[PDB]
């Protein structure tokens, strides 16, 4: 009897694929995979308390060190509970594979006329058909490992994303001669640097040499391409200021002489002025999503030509009405091809950008990230000022993950990072409850490493159960919670629209949150409280000095503003609270926009 | 200017449709609908802390008094977080309507080449396309009220289930003349009593009158059809025994002289013997799922003809190799037609079933629901005995919801119910974390009424956040939690298959649960613990007497067995017939219990 259990071959395959961590919850649909993976001992199974957390953890697990993780779900609700995490990785272009069990293969076919498959199953491939790069149900034992190798390769190729491999129970418990195991041969990797693309790189180098006010917009597509180490020599060789997207903040030192912050609808005042006054914009690995460019392409950088570099052809041309060179290429290959042509024999002379770099620094001197608009409201701690203070307590290898709301906004608008530090969050989908599962992924990726989690009273509730997972494994997760009496982000939304009482956003309107210090005690978690500047520095030093999990509530004003912000619809440079008109006129090269004259 | 905001017309439409409660979470995608509904003041919006709980609560909300509820979800994650709830209503045939927001309609179309829509949207309709009765994206303002009326009707029509209506952002904020609103008119209900179906009823009546050992298998389809009050006059006019499915337990008093429990894979020993020894079985409103009939139709009631009644044509004929009359008819209409023919002057003579009824009672005598197999193991309270003790503390209008695990199995195998009591849970999907959201829907359905939630240490974690919703509204939800060091139900699974150390099912294998009493104290919820029988009655009395939410931990053996149960037995391995539940009774006892003698499989065990 020379036959091996299919589940055992899958566990072996996972080792050969380098997958060292798997997140999920056990069930009858994958009890054979849990057994086989455990008995092999190579892949550690982290058991979560909601399958949604397993499909979110695998994301930041990969973003940490570049090793893919698997989510191990079971039949029925085990799979539907993970859909949210799949959609976030789909939207942030993060690779990861889901291995979901199901009923016996005799029930798993779409032609089934019944509402449900077997006892409690369903077509888990059809549900994520439009939010994952690949989905396959294994109906032959001999192709179980095949689809896992294929699922992993497709998750990592091109624009990364999640893949969904469903294996019915009976396929897991089956036995076959290991010799009959099929294996997936990945096709040859594409050569993006075609003669056409190579000519676009030439056109970009001619504009950079000629541009007097260039601005490079760098995005996480660079880090995903493994070319973040090429940014420091590129900017210094070009002498061109650079902006970073919220997702690619940690690719460069925020204090680098040519890095001038983040622009967008929630961008920094000096960053938006730099972007809107440029004469040439070169986006590399950034999606130029709506929160980055506003709501009107004709109002974006009204003095500049805009070139876009993106490995997704659909993303690269979505702004074609406004952009010129739409370069469909890998970010690393493009940067290397641009750095080569800078040393070519016929490399053009790069015109000086000194006057532009000086005007960029003037903008930052005129509009600091934490300005007067961020004054302590009625004595409360101002989140933006708290982020500036917390910044000084970052360790040399600090990893910061955030949820939505105050943590997201205040974090990405103030916090600075240097090489060795990382900043992560889910911005594509922007789902609440991503902070905690994000910290689990980073922690296990660094062998139970330290992680700082900036969270909110509202977002803490979506995956509140993962505190138990944090305690069970003694993860050194420093969890900051911003208390503001509910959904502060939505308070401003409905107050701008209706100018009436709050609805479903605070305790009076039907949304309340528990005392997280008292929950921390229940979970055996040390907890601190920062209500004012008096105990601020002494507390932050203790939180960073802890070796195990710790919670720290930060109390802010329940109606503190989020600023700077583009709000009601002026141009992108005219952020609220509006600056006096005579000052905006002087800050804009060709004068202010006609919309801003009567505001 | 005679124009009205679309969202305000939606709020008006919800009032005309009778929807008085809406569960969900606010977001930019539905902020306009939150505002319009709140300002109108007819539909109460219940804010939950995870959209999943919203799509679950609307189910038990409807099952309580028959009033449909709406789930109000927002763009992106707001919609995805509710998919689990949709599938569970889809699987249990429970009507409900999801109202989901999305990005501006200019992004919301399937031909969009980009991975996402606008800022963070997606095709929420396609995602529930195979687990919902109807999906539509409102693209014209004049059709917003039309699709909600249509959505509600299709949810209640025929075999009930969830519907998904997506209303883009700009469609909610739009303004139109109320006179331009289109309105959906429901077609006339189908008349199921064709000559062909009337001939089936006559065939069923002819078998019932002749059968010596009949058994009616009543399911929740009867309650969904609104004919559960016809069951008493039907059973007493036929004099036949009857079994109830887990979903339809509360349709008849468990102590009625002719109701003999529930059968299946986790059925009661007495009920399985009554099923397997009958000569005629009439299934009405029950789906005859796999946990009910076993794994081989050729072993189900081998001496009996089987007829099935079900409003869904596919569910009605899925056992056509084994069944005889497959009647596709509404459960109430069928029962009315069967009563009309029983009360007729020309009604046929019903042969006496007295000897069979007597044999059914003897089965309950020899096999009580809580038997010697349920002794207290190693100084722990047995969950089956606890349920029998807890049963005595039910209120006259008690409502019991359950999670999975021990609460589900020990609950449905022991608990008895009277007229006016209710018993709900998710059995089609069987998801963990259904208990708390289930107690929310029942509570709000009865004007913040009292609900008993039988939960578990594991299932509590999925929707743990809804403890805040419970304290916020001061809901009198009595929450029992069975502590057994993890996933006891999976422990028995992996112990049967591998007979080795546990994996991902207890503290040592990677799954731990918090001290729910301490956790309760954090949420300002009074908490009690039941470890022995000495403090049991006093604690149960204090839990029931409270006015607000209560938590009560019940500590059981971390490896207690779930029995009776149809499990695999090593002879080679054998899956015994349905009547041979584990732990196995002596063969000579099983022989005497089977009218025709034991099955060939049972002789070697
Ligand atoms: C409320 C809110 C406010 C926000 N405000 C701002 C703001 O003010 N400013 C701001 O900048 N962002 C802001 N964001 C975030 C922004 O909208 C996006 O979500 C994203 O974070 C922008 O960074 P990115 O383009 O690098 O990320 P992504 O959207 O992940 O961009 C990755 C891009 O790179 C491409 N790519 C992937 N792999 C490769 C490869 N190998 N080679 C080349 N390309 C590749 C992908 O196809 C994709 O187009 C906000 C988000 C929210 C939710
Ligand atoms: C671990 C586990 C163990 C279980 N063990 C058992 C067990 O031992 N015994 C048991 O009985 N159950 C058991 N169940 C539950 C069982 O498998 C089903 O899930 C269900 O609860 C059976 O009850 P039901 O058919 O009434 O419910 P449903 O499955 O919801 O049945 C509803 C049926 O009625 C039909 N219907 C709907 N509306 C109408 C109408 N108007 N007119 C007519 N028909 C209509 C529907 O089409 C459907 O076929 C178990 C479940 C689990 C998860
Ligand atoms: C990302 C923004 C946004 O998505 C948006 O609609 O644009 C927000 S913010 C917010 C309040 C959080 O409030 P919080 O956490 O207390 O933070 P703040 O106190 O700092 O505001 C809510 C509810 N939603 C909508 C939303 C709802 N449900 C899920 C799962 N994801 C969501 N994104
Ligand atoms: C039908 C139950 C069943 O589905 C099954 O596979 O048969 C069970 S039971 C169980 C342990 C409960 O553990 P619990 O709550 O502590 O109860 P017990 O102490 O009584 O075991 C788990 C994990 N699962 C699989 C499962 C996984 N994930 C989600 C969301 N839903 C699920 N149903
Ligand atoms: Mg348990």
């Amino acid at each position: 009897d020379n036959k091996v259990k299919v589940a055992e071959l899958v566990a072996e395959a996972l080792e050969n694929l380098g997958i060292q961590h798997a997140f999920g919850i056990i069930g009858a649909g994958n009890v054979h995979l849990f057994e086989a993976i455990a008995r092999r001992g190579y892949t550690e199974i982290v058991c979560v308390h909601h399958e949604q957390a397993a499909c979110m953890a695998v994301q930041t697990y990969y973003r940490t060190n570049g090793r893919i993780a698997a989510a191990l779900l079971t039949t029925g609700a085990g799979s539907t509970n993970g859909v949210t995490g799949v959609v976030s990785a789909w939207a942030d272009s993060i690779p990861c594979i889901v291995i979901a069990g199901n009923e016996n293969s005799k029930f798993t076919f779409p032609e089934n006329p019944l509402r449900m498959w077997g006892v409690q199953g369903y077509d888990s491939c059809q549900m994520v058909e439009r939010v994952s790069k690949y989905q396959m149900r294994v109906t032959k034992m001999e192709r179980a490992v095949y689809e896992l190798e294929k699922g992993v390769h497709l998750a990592l190729e091109g624009r990364p994303g999640p893949t969904w491999i469903e294996i019915p129970m009976d396929i897991q418990s089956g036995r076959i001669d290991p010799a009959t195991l099929e294996h997936y041969v990945a096709p040859p990797a594409p050569d993006y640097l075609t003669p056409a693309v190579a000519a676009q790189v030439d056109s970009v180098l001619a504009a950079l040499a000629k541009a007097e006010r260039p601005v490079l917009w760098l995005g996480n597509g660079i880090r995903l391409a493994g070319g973040e180490r090429l940014l420091k020599p590129l900017l210094e060789k070009l002498g061109s200021p650079a902006l970073v997207s919220w997702a690619g903040i940690d690719m460069l030192d925020s204090s680098h002489p040519l890095v001038f912050g983040r622009a967008g609808v929630y961008g920094q005042r000096a960053a938006n002025f730099i972007l809107q006054n440029s004469d040439y914009v070169l986006a590399i690995g950034t999606r130029l999503a709506i929160p980055q460019i506003g709501y009107d392409l004709n109002e974006l950088a009204r003095l500049a030509r805009i070139d876009v570099v993106d490995i997704d052809g659909d993303e690269a041309i979505k702004h074609a009405k406004r952009t010129q060179e739409n370069i469909v290429c890998d970010a690393r290959v493009f940067i290397e091809a641009l750095l080569a042509r800078l040393n070519a024999a016929d490399a053009p002379a790069i015109a000086s950008k000194a006057d532009w770099v000086a005007k960029c620094r003037a903008y930052e001197e005129q509009f600091p990230w934490v300005g007067a608009e961020h004054a302590d409201p009625e004595g409360f701690i101002n989140s933006y000022r708290f982020m500036e203070r917390l910044n000084g307590f970052f360790k040399d290898d600090q990893v910061v993950v955030t949820d939505m709301g105050t943590a997201l906004l205040s974090g990405h608008q103030v916090l600075r990072f240097k090489e060795g530090q990382r900043f992560m969050t889910s911005t594509g989908l922007g789902e609440m409850g991503y902070g905690l599962p994000a910290a689990l992924g980073v922690s296990f990726a660094n062998d139970r490493g330290e992680v700082m989690c900036l969270n909110c009273d509202g977002g803490m509730m979506m995956n509140l159960q993962e505190l138990q997972t944090m305690v069970h494994h003694n993860l050194p997760i420093k969890l900051f919670i911003f208390n503001n009496d509910g959904y502060l982000m939505i308070k401003h939304t409905q107050k701008s629209l209706f100018k009436s009482d709050y609805v479903g956003t605070d305790r009076k309107s039907g949304v309340s949150c528990p005392d997280f210090s008292r929950l921390a005690a229940a979970f055996d978690i040390p907890a601190y409280q920062i209500r004012g500047w008096d105990e601020c520095d002494a507390t932050l030093a203790k939180v960073q000095a802890h070796t195990g999990p710790v919670i720290c509530e930060v109390f802010m004003h329940p109606q503190q503003l989020f600023s700077p912000k583009l709000g009601v619809s002026p141009p992108l440079e005219d952020l609220s609270p509006l600056i006096p008109r005579d000052v905006l006129e002087q800050a804009m090269i060709g004068g202010m926009h006609e919309k801003s004259k009567t505001l």
